[PDB]
C-alpha cells in the first residue's frame, strides 16, 4: 500500500541486501547501528517499501536467515 | 536535541526497559518486530527521545547488554 520504512536485522545481510537488489529490484541502503560501544559495528538494511513488497522480502528472509527479522516504522 | 525515534535490540531487553524506566524515567514501548517466520517472536525496544537522553542510555547498554545496539530512525 503506502510505503513503509524497513529495517532488517540479520547476520546474514550482505546475501540478503544482493538478493534483494539483484531478485526484487529494491534499492537498500546500509546503515551502521549505534552499539552500546562504537568499536562493535552492526549494520542494518534499510528500505522504503510498498506494504505489498513486504512479503516478497519475509520470504527472502525464511530463505537466507530463519532468525533474521524487520523493524516496520 | 530534537526528539528522535529509537529502537534498541538487546537478548537482555526486559533488564534495560526496567533500568530505563526507573533511574531515566523513560516511557518505553515494547514493540514487536516481523521475524523471517511468526512463530519466531523478537521484540525491541521503541523510545523516542532526545539525544541528550541517547548518551545516557548508551551508557546503561554497556552496563547491560555490550552486544545492544540502537538504531535510531
Amino acid at each position: 500500500d503506502q510505503q513503509t520504512m524497513v529495517y532488517i536485522v540479520s547476520a546474514k545481510r550482505k546475501i540478503i541486501a544482493d538478493r534483494m537488489l539483484q531478485e526484487l529490484d529494491l534499492g537498500v541502503t546500509m546503515l551502521q547501528a549505534v552499539g552500546a560501544y562504537k568499536n562493535n559495528e552492526t549494520e542494518v538494511i534499510m528500505c522504503v517499501m510498498r506494504k505489498a513488497t513486504l512479503v516478497k522480502v519475509r520470504n527472502l528472509l525464511k530463505e537466507v536467515d530463519p532468525d533474521a527479522f524487520m523493524i516496520v516504522s
